[PDB]
This record gives structure tokens, sequence and C-alpha cells, in this order.
């Protein structure tokens, strides 16, 4: 249950917080290009494509970046305490 | 065998991916440029000299990127674990 | 006791480095730009917006993407150790 | 001894590779240019700034992305084996 509610949180974040993103930044003018922001911001790719100019934004996208390094550390736990038990 | 699956699914994928990537994408003309394009997305680098503009390229791009991070936390459980049982 | 002291030295790079490179860096003309530019280089996302082009720029910002990768390595180490144990 | 031998040809790959990359690249014309982009790849960082255009580099690039992953892989094992032994 431990590992579900980690990524339940973090699915919302890559699906809520691309909504007030398109409004707020001048860049961004619809749902597709946030929501593609998103997923490289999240997977820690980073194009540089979009990028937030707006502190808001800047803010916002920092929330993105810890919980996308913290996602990695996640699945990497879900594999390494797989086979480590037995 | 559990770590030999998980990578030659991934391979398959830097391998297979690119090929509609060249003619879905008005940016991409050639398999070379697609191909160095997987691996830059699979690495989680992202230079952003490539990026796909077509919203059927960018749902190719996230498994890429799914994929991506899942092959970090692979790599990184087959040296925790090597070290782990003595 | 550990990790807390691994973080506090990382969060204070995070916002003590950023203030010499608003001076020596043409780019950068205000701390909001430089401390945006320190959470994109820890979180290994990298954009390109930002980019230290004098050589003492670019050895301060190796420092970061050092501290950047173990900081991914120790948050990796909290969550794969804590379900390890029992 | 074996997390030396690890890390040891890995700093050899950040030091030797830039130099043939100056040469076949028309991009880059000097080892300072060249030696921070190897730091910026070898971190997974990528801002986009020095791109390979060449496939010769591409191919070199290639190699400085899987050691580089790699690289975190073997820092993030040398902190989650030293608290799980005691
Ligand atoms: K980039
Ligand atoms: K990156
Ligand atoms: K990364
Ligand atoms: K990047």
């Amino acid at each position: 249950n431990g590992l579900n509610r980690f990524l339940m949180i973090f699915v919302l974040l890559v699906i809520i917080i691309p909504v007030p993103m398109v409004f707020i930044e001048p860049e961004i003018n619809n749902y597709p290009d946030a929501l593609w922001w998103a997923i490289v911001t999240a997977t820690t790719v980073g194009y540089g494509d979009i990028v937030p100019v707006t502190p808001i934004g800047r803010i916002l996208a920092s929330i993105m970046m810890l919980f996308g390094i913290a996602f990695i550390g996640m699945i990497t736990s879900t594999i390494t305490n797989f086979f480590r038990c037995k």
C-alpha cells in the first residue's frame, strides 16, 4: 500500500499541475503542451522547449522536479527490495 | 534471467520506436537522427535538439521516458543487490 | 543523523552558490534567475535556458552536478534501506 | 577495490573523450568547451548548448551517457550498502 500511495499523488501532480500552468505562463496556451512538459519534468529529461518564465510557474516546476527525482527512487526501491528478500 | 528480460525489451524500444518517429515527425527525416534522440531520451539527458511536435510522437516519447527512468533503477538494483548478498 | 547531514550541506549549496553566480555571469542579472538554475542543475533536469559561459561559473556548476547526482543516490538509499530492514 | 576501478575508468572518459571531440566537431573549437560538455553528459543534466552533430561524435556521446547513468548507480550503491550491513 506504501508504493500505491506514492504513485497516485505523483500521477495526480502530472495531471493537476499542467492545468494552472497554461493560464499563468504566456508561452503555454493549451493543456497538451503543458502535459508534455509535465512528463518531461517528472522524468528529469528536460529538453528546454517549454520553460517557466514567471516565478509562480518556477515554484510549481520545482515541486514537479523534487517529486520527479523521488519517483525515480520509488521505482528503484520497488525492484531492489523485490530481489533482496529472496 | 530477470535482469536480461528487462534490458532486452528496453534495447528493443531504442531500436524499434525510432523507425515510425521519422515518418510522423516533420523535424526528423532519417533513422540516424531518430536513433540519436532515442538514446538521449532513454538515458534521461534531453538536449532539446530533437523534440516531438506531433501528439502521436509525444505519446511514444513518454513510453521511452517511463522505460528510461526504469532502466536507471534496473542498473542500480544490479549493483546494490550484488554487494548486499555478502 | 547521517541523512540530515548530507541534505543540509546540499540545500546550503542550492542557496549559497546562486549568489556569486549573478555577478560573475553576464547572462544572470538577479538572484531569482540563479536560484531557478540551481534547482534545475541539482535535480539533473537541465533545460538550457540559463548556462554558465565563464570558466569560473562552469567549475561552480560542476560541483552542483556532482552533489546533484549524489542527492538522487541519497534519496534512493532512504527508501531502499527503509523496507530492507523488515 | 571494486568501487575505485569503476570511478578511475569513468574519470578517464570525462578527461580523454573531450580531446578527439574538439577536432571532429565543427561546433567545439577548444578543450574547455568539450570538458564542460563531458561533465554535463556524465551527470545526465544535458543543457543542449553543446550537441554532437557528426555521427562519430554521437557514438562517443552514447558511451558517455551509458557510463553516466552507471556512475549514478555506482554512487547510490556506495551509500545504500554502507548502511544495509549495520
Ligand atoms: K536540455
Ligand atoms: K536531464
Ligand atoms: K537525469
Ligand atoms: K536535460
